[PDB]
């Protein structure tokens, strides 16, 4: 036996916080958690303890760590079937990574709606409160590679595969209402321009490079999106903690026959949460794996993430009532002006048993709708739907895609379509056609009807010439970005310019910085010089003279655009960073860790080394990770327990860790002698808000520092930290 | 659209002669017919009666008429996703056909041995009488497309998969013992040579042309196995009726570790039987499906195909004691020097259910071998181990192969491999590498040993150097060629020398014809005579003068090599025409089919028209194919009852009917007044052996001809058909 | 046009340092350097200048911002096949990744000898110094994907593709001289060890997890090339400034058929260099692509990467 | 895609245009041309917009649709002039 024996090397089958067991395939994880595409997968879960290894024909392997060779310095012989046959299949492990998301995380769960919305849609998953639907949601980048980091500047993917009883719907969205462009005919030309340029193949997982900004500087539509993605929304703290949204109008469709006018909204319930810039490019560096192993681990603790399906509802009679074109997948719909109802809960409970099975052959398609839902015009939309289906023939090897067990309707699925590569379904019909006789016409056609019914389209009116031509009407491409930046907060304004400041700082051709700043002179002149004294640039008097774009549909902002303007902080499942000293004050930590605990907030216990250290008491506290190993980039907020301060007062690593965290905005609370760290990030006497202390870990210590770790980050801390060598 | 009231559309599913009902999938067919790999392939067998029409990701359809359009005469919409699901999994259903062998047909069935072979092999399923291995059987030809003819003049695949305990086992053999060429490196010359030409892809199905007969002309090494495909062995009547051979030496391993060599045999219990050219070549235009249809009608009619598993056997220290080398597999190991031993049956008992799913995708490969077998050094044989699983990546879509439902072990199978295109497995274990702690080693390495144990190679000593060089003792070429040719009967061998006189008749360049010619000189020299008289080609003196091979170790002969010598008749299985008259005497038909029954001899009532005749009796009787439309190539036998005579006296397709079959050598029996019909084909009135005549249709006159029918065909009517314009 | 009036969209054909330029395609930033290879390439390059926009069948396209619709706000129409050709093409254009060393970076360049080495080998490009070779080199990580960091702890390839006149030599070496495992038998083994693991496929490019220590720690061989890995010669400063080695025994052999045994190594003429950890690590975030671009921008340079 | 192997079928030689071809696409499986354009989008300024599209006209000019009239509702519906 090569395991340990104590058994230290199988994590325990239930939950537990992040770092205190080694990670494990999800049904070995959390078995007792199950649902009705969990518990379908099970015919092809194949498992391991007690069993002998074999080739994939079922021989048993004697030796698996030789090749036959003709003598034992010999050469290998071409008889030896087993080695080739395990090197046949390491030879052809990969399969190519999708042309957008390529990189991205997933997680099993569960939908279940809050009422029956029979008034509005026949949609079966959302027609009874007791109707819960298993989930696949997978959450990407957009621009680099199946191997690149998470925490990028980039647009977020957020797909949910609901496995209704009438059939897959893929709900496949962002984590910004609109997207950069309008007709579907320029994806591949917007798609190369933001992707690493083609000669050399740099940059990967960024947009500041030459021939995006050019692309975005020719192509006004597109600065809607950009404003997004050079705000924080661009860097989320985890996939947890950001919006989700299905970027066009679809309809719902109800019984009666009558549309409505719908947009997709998901609400993180753990609120909405960010990085900022220094601190997530850094991060990339220290962990370019931390939203894929933040997802797990929350997963893993039992933090499951959760998410409030709404819809925004625009009667069909209402299509022509706003300032914008509800088709114009560059405009969004203010909440100022169509609420968001409230639909369903989501919860992501299981984790996968393997990634590439699992994850990395899911597919996803907008496509995939069921009966009580329908697309419009949306001209981005209308060519989604061709490639979504076209691109899986590469990708996943042939037509029968929907067979991979991961992609499989858990509804019936029966037709006359035979064959393709990989075919794993063995069609016993006497008849591969219809109409026929030799099997009385089955499976047979079904009407459309208020359940269980046959899918109709909506029968939209059309009319006008075949043109290939964009609408006037969506020839209008400042105003959303104005009220975008109106109503953001001052810090996500100036986070917004410095993200701008920086990305065209990378741009090697001046003439595309100039391009791209005379387009933010038509968003807003304030955003415009505050760029352009960053890149050295002077505004002609033509640009200080251009008029603002009108409001939209008289909003001068709308404050549901903001990540901050209005407090929605959860604290369950953020992670505090405590600095271990070779004499801990015992009765500090146990303070510390018990508020944590009682408000489900993880700690990491860290020091110069690993093994353990011992409190004044007695007490052995077990280490994590060293300060470099595990930095603050990793954590919410600090906290340094009293004791032997002169243990770690001279360590670089240890000063470094507050000074990072200080200049990211993190909370800190220093107890007792750990005020001594109050020079190293100098801090006045009297104390400055955002930093805690106190001559021990009580009375209403822990409380204050919970309630900054509410608010997020320290924002009031901004003019302070320019002064800070970090 | 529907079925017929009376229920006629679908067949009985209990055994039925061939034509009584439409034919069917296994498993409707034959529901009750089970094994252990026909029921481990339920989770994918997919019904159809009673479930609603589907996409595939399992939304209903409403109309499977029509594409969405704008207006009932307007154009089709990119959205219609239903249209491009169907449409784009038909645009991709085909997949590469085998590069050899790529026309074959295939059923399920089982295998038992006789009695334990354990004291020459520690094989699983060779280990005991009562343990049944479930087995899937395909037949093939060789060059020609998937689309090809079955009854051209080819060898023939018979590939069989072993699900056994212990792992599959694929005997992939042919129907002659031995091959082509000596070594696989002139595989693709050979196989290039023997297939269309380059530049204009002609000829399909046929060796009959240049370049095949090129190669063979320069590469002396490939007579032997020539010599057998212009023989009738080149045209079996069914896959039921030819031998197999498992074409090298392998080797036997017992617990004890002794090697013997082996040969395999299959010996079919139906007997031996073919075609003559002529029906052959015209049956390949009448009947394309003609030999898939047969083996297809047999084991729906209960004539499951049989046939016995046999060893050639050589011990060790035996290996050099023949004067061929037992590793050259130009050479075959007379019977008359090493025995078959007798060691099992193999049953076919079912049809698949969908050919592309089941015989398409199946991949056998004789690499596939299980502890208690092993290789031996055949040059052929080595090759053959690289290229049957290296095919597999382009032609089943990557080295997940093995998951496709009909190549899935019954046998356990658990390894470390991981991902590949369509992946299905989804593994739990921890580890995916080995020697690993994480999950204790699973799963593990085994020794190996008597009865389930690890794959060992039998630890053969090798001693040489690294060379390109054939071994001398393979540099003998026609020696094996002149015993096969002095074993045929008479009429076998004018059979071959008709082969070759017509195939050379096909090739443009006449020095080809020559240089064959020269080749057949060192064979025999009364062979190269008859062929050159044919081709018009006169032998030199030197020609004359070559001196014969010698003997096989002191053989003149071996009766074994012949399709005929010793008879082996069965006629359960076989097929009479019966040509009806609008008033058939219904006393001569009831003795017929009486007899017919009793023998397990199916029947074809035939006539002018479709529809029913009445008999004299009142008895209804439905025609199953006019005279053209079933003609006297896809029967054995031609029976003419009494009646109204008048009514086909002087049709042209009758008489051609007994014209035809009577040039291919078939019995035919004529009661009263048919007897009208011995001046068509030019019978004296004192009879002819081979022609039943009487008053009526008696005991005698069934078992007479019965009796002509166990010996297959009228061999003594060859010197009068030469004459007969048919 | 949508170039700048000053032309300064386009980069100067002339080498120029770091950063003074935008990098461009070799044929157009040294159209003036060739070899047979490059040369022979010609058939295959395809410009831009003056040509107008076309589908693939060498239709032109008149308006290449818009789908075909049924008014200018309707539906897209199925019979738009430049649309369809279009994103076709662009829905297919990723094909699988090497299994390992997927991550790497490219060069043209050419091989002279210093002497024929006919005593010991009668290899056509070794016969003698005037026999100049065309090479293709890529370097790459190992364990990362496509799309992963240059400046990972990790052990790099150096794969030469040498144009010889007797044919393709693969020279396919890595910048230690041994390698982790004795026998090819176990490749998948170890490659699953050091590979992001399989249930969550974390963490990429680094060795830094239990799967790879824990076969390490079961498998002694691996010990040798596990301490140059821990070493600074697993974080070079640049593919300029690392060794290779050929990793195996192979054998020259002569005119008179004679067998020498071989090791083949690259010396940088550049010497050599590496980063430390806490640099490379968070040079990783930094700028992932860091050695990519400097093998560039030194060829750009006139600083050619250089090699014995 | 399946037949062929890939998109990039049109540079088998056989199907091949003799006219000149030109455009943003690139990679897929069996890639030939390599492409020097330093853009692989448009509109781009970095090749001064380079290869263009052309406005339709008599000879030698782009592609433009002719401008059919459609109107009616979004149906799956035989016409009945079809049967
Ligand atoms: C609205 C949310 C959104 C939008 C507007 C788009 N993407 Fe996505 N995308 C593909 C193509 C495609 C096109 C043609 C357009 C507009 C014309 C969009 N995208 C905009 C794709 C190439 O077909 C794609 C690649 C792999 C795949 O299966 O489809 C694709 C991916 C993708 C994902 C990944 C799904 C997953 O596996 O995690 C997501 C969330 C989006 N797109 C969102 C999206
Ligand atoms: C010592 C230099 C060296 C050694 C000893 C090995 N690798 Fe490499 N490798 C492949 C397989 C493979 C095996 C089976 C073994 C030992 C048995 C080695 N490696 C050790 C491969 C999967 O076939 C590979 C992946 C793509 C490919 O075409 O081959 C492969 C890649 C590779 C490269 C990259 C060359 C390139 O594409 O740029 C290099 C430099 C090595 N290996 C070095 C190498
Ligand atoms: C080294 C090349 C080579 C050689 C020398 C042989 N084969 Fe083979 N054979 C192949 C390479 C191959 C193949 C190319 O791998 C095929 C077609 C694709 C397939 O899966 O295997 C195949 C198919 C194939 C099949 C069809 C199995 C099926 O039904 O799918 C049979 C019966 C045989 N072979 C029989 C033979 C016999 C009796 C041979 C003489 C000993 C022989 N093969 C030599
Ligand atoms: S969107
Ligand atoms: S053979
Ligand atoms: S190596």
């Amino acid at each position: 036996s090569l395991a340990p024996e104590d058994g230290s090397h199988r994590p325990a089958a239930e939950p537990t916080p992040p770092g205190a067991q080694p990670t494990a395939p999800g049904s070995l994880k959390a078995p007792d958690t199950r649902n009705e595409k969990l518990n379908s997968l099970e015919d092809v879960r194949k498992g391991s303890e007690n069993y002998a290894l074999t080739t994939n024909q079922g021989v048993r392997i004697a030796d698996d760590q030789n090749s036959l060779r003709a003598g034992s310095r010999g050469p290998t012989l071409l008889e030896d079937f087993i080695l080739r046959e395990k090197i046949t299949h390491f030879d052809h492990e990969r399969i190519p990574e999708r042309i957008v998301h390529a990189r991205g995380s997933a997680a099993h769960g569960y939908f279940q709606p809050y009422k029956s919305l029979s008034d509005i849609t026949k949609a079966d998953f959302l027609s009874d409160p007791n109707k819960i639907t298993p989930v696949f949601v997978r959450f990407s980048t957009v621009q680099g590679g199946a191997g690149s980091a998470d925490t990028v500047r980039d647009i977020r993917g957020f797909a949910t595969k609901f496995y209704t009883e009438e059939g897959i719907f893929d709900l496949v969205g962002n984590n910004t209402p609109i997207f950069f462009i309008q007709d579907a005919h320029k994806f591949p030309d917007f798609v190369h321009a933001v992707k690493p340029e083609p000669h050399w193949a740099i940059p990967q997982g960024q947009s500041a490079h030459d021939t995006f900004w050019d692309y975005v500087s020719l192509q006004p539509e597109t600065l809607h999106n950009v404003m997004w993605a050079m705000s924080d929304r661009g860097i989320p703290r985890s996939y947890r903690t950001m919006e989700g949204f299905g970027c066009h109008t679809f309809r719902l469709i109800n019984a009666e026959g009558k549309a409505t006018f719908v947009r997709f909204h998901w609400k993180p319930l753990a609120g909405k949460a960010s990085l900022v810039w220094d601190e997530a490019q850094k991060l990339t560096g220290r962990d370019p794996d931390f939203h894929r192993r933040e997802l797990w681990e929350a997963i893993e603790a039992g933090d499951f993430p959760e998410y409030e399906l709404g819809f925004q509802l625009i009667p069909e009679e209402d299509e022509f009532k706003f300032d914008f074109d509800l088709l114009d997948p560059t405009k969004l719909i203010p909440e100022e002006l169509v609420p968001v109802q409230r639909v369903g809960k989501m919860v992501l409970n299981r984790n996968p048993d393997n990634f590439f099975a699992e994850n990395e052959q899911a597919a996803f398609h907008p496509g995939h709708i069921v009966p009580g839902l329908d697309f419009t015009n949306d001209p981005l939309l209308q060519g989604r739907l061709f490639s979504y289906t076209d691109t899986q023939i590469s990708r996943l090897g042939g037509p029968n895609f929907h067979e991979i067990p991961i992609n499989r309707p858990t509804a019936p699925y029966h037709n006359f379509q035979r064959d393709g590569m990989h075919r794993m379904g063995i069609d016993t019909n006497p008849a591969n056609y219809e109409p026929n006789s030799i099997n009385d016409n089955w499976p047979r056609e079904t009407p459309p009807g208020p359940k269980r019914g046959g899918f109709e389209s909506y029968q939209e009116r059309v009319e006008g010439n075949k043109v290939r031509e964009r609408s006037p009407s969506f020839g209008e491409y400042y105003s959303h970005p104005r009220l975008f930046w109106l109503s953001q907060t001052p810090f996500e304004q100036r986070h917004i310019v410095d993200g701008f400041s920086f990305e065209l700082s990378k741009v090697v051709r001046p003439y595309i910085r100039e391009r791209v700043v005379d387009q933010l002179a038509h968003i807003d002149l304030t955003l415009a010089q505050a760029v352009a004294k960053n890149l050295g640039i002077e505004l002609t008097d033509d640009q200080l003279n251009i008029t603002p774009p009108p409001d939209v549909n008289g909003l001068k902002k709308d404050p549901s655009l903001s990540l901050y303007a209005i407090p929605d902080g959860d604290v369950k499942g953020r992670v505090v960073a405590i600095l271990l000293n070779d004499e801990v004050r015992s009765a500090d930590l146990l303070a510390i860790l018990k508020a944590l605990k009682a408000k489900g907030v993880h700690a990491k216990l860290l020091y110069s080394r690993m093994g353990e250290v011992t409190a004044d008491d007695g007490t052995v506290l077990p280490i994590a990770a060293t300060f470099a190993g595990a930095p603050s980039l990793t954590v919410d907020a600090v906290i340094v327990p009293a004791g032997n301060i002169a243990d770690i007062a001279d360590n670089g690593d240890a000063n470094y860790y507050l000074m990072e965290a200080y200049k990211h905005l993190k909370p800190i609370a220093l107890a007792g002698d750990a005020r001594k760290f109050k020079a190293t990030i100098k801090i006045a006497d009297q104390g400055e808000e955002g930093i805690v202390e106190a001559d021990s870990a009580d009375g209403s210590f822990m409380d204050e520092l919970l309630t900054l770790m509410a608010a997020h980050r320290v924002w009031s801390r901004i003019p302070k930290i320019d002064k800070i060598p970090a």
